[PDB]
């Protein structure tokens, strides 16, 4: 109930004004927004953080179009946070993802995905300790915890 | 094509302001609303309703919780209108619903699902008859239906 | 904060499926739905309801276009509700009413309005009590009071 | 990247005003939009589009409808444009198409199918270069097709 | 009820994706569309269009501006339909468009004012005669027009 | 046309889910997202935001509600941004307001209006200069720059 998903808005979802939808799926979904924050990420963070496809031929690629703009990131809460973000957010090949989603809904083409979500438990922590600060990390109450749990 | 289906919006739905954007989803779809009325449940109501889940560990909760607030309760009728809305209803364990129906888009527990919808033919028929009186189901032809069927 | 207006949403925008479209508006607008019922206008209730504007020439026309079909009538509770509820229900002649409030997006002629409210906070108790029973006035408490008022 | 396909809304999905609501998912998917045109079909152009399927019981019906009322075409650019679209439609069989999609959203029967879409590459052109002029297809460039692709 | 007026989406509403957002508006307020088609606007045409305004400082950047990318060119037909498109699509300049409008939505500049429309019903037909060939208006019944009128 | 404005985001809209809504609005209108950030906002910093009207019967009371929960504080770019941004927002007393505008949309009371916008070109700047640090503010190009202006 405690657990939390680290999501992230590329410069693309940036660019296209996609920040906002986003957020209301979350929202009316019902999980708890923590933590929200609006950077231009560097690239020893990127390194950082996709460290685990470092061994690929399209990092360099990605890396470089990652620290073109800005990214939206945001850490939400809530119960099976991380499976139903992965869920609602779809298929990263655009030729997958079914109508409904995110990325089913505005993407087209894999080499930008417009967003990006944790893929376990332990990789959204390892996300959220690495790029937001432990005292940005707002803990409140909802009113409608009660019409949720 | 006189097919009609009983859904029930939970006090969980009500107090979320959710009973607009389902009325929306089903007129959209197409089918016809038969009747409408805004209630609160009694619990020899709920019982008679439940008695199928009767023999369960959470009956009593299910009960006690959907005794708490009030419900909206609509029938809609159409053509294979009862599998239709449990197509768009989606699956009662959020784990499993898919993004695009109405539980998969609003729900993140199984113990407060939000809404409900008759399973069966025969069930739905058995829904109506508990719940709406006879004199309280109206039968207009819409002006589209020309054009739906 | 206990005041409560009543609105009628007429046949002709029942045929054009905007039920609910005006419920989302009202209850994001913040409004606690108290009674909702759908039914066949009945004419002598009709004549009852319109003995203010009986003693014009489209009356009798109004009466029979309002017996046509169903009418979706709704109670709902707030601040300045009656007062709030007019400025979204926009002015009545389509050649005078806003983008932004209901008739001024859905309307474009007089002798269908779609919609109907109260003007006053003693034709809202004088509507309400002629066309709900006592006991169909659901009194509840919302989640969202404290985010309200 | 080139790739185009055709779509079509039916006289169905034209007087349920259904246009602006499949134009703005094509554009908010992310498709150029190349041609844009509003007729009525005629009987020996469907006999045409249709000789695939004219050899079935249903082939006169289907004729018969579709040069009721008028059509909406309109080619759309993209990559795996053809594939996706489809996608997106969804089934034609309305016991079939999920919610989330086009068809699955708004369609009920099998008779009407709101919206009618190319099946492959070739199909594709062939609908193109029969319902549409050479000269009726822009080709711009996007301002957004640098993060698209 | 048989009037008409001229709307065009020009090609700063083009790339931007408006088209289907104002499609529903007007869909939704309940006009009848009559004529539909995307072009490329000629020069020629547009000085013919804008004879109006020539004598302005401003005549030949609008012309260059306006002869760039294509427009989306659509004829309503509905009672007053003239001014309430008006109404809809607000005032030019962006500094006095009100919110819920079409302008006041999606416009900050007024050398790019996204929509294009027809000030009285002579300077309609006159654009309508001139943009569109008289064979390319379809004059259809729509299901609805019971419930508009 | 490098003006900002400053727009936070009050906890009432918060725990409301109105964050998405409101980050669309002024996308879609076309405004630059400069700075956005998520905090629990602190009594001294609201003593100091609220200065202006500290010498008023509310003004403890606002800074108590305001040091309840988190705010979403946002720098909003663009041509007019802080005339059209007060605009947007509507007026304060619900009973101005008209529908189409954030505060007429979704406020009901004046002492939670769910958004605070500044008044000024020069406010703007004090208000971004005291909440922000002038390294959190994203300075990038947007793809439809060249449309808008």
């Amino acid at each position: 109930n405690c657990e939390r998903t680290f999501i992230a808005i590329k410069p693309d979802g940036v660019q296209r004004g996609l920040v906002g939808e986003i957020i209301k799926r979350f929202e009316q979904k019902g999980f708890r927004l923590v933590g929200l924050k609006f950077m231009q990420a560097s690239e020893d963070l990127l390194k950082e953080h996709y460290v685990d496809l470092k061994d690929r031929p399209f990092f360099a690629g990605l890396v470089k179009y990652m620290h073109s703009g800005p990214v939206v990131a945001m850490v939400w809460e809530g119960l099976n946070v991380v499976k139903t973000g992965r869920v609602m957010l779809g298929e990263s090949n655009p030729a997958d993802s079914k109508p409904g989603t995110i990325r089913g809904d505005f993407c087209i083409q894999v080499g930008r995905n417009i967003i990006h979500g944790s893929d376990s438990v332990e990789s959204a922590e390892k996300e959220i300790g690495l790029w937001f600060h432990p005292e940005e990390l707002v803990d409140y109450t909802s009113c409608a915890q009660n019409w949720i749990y």
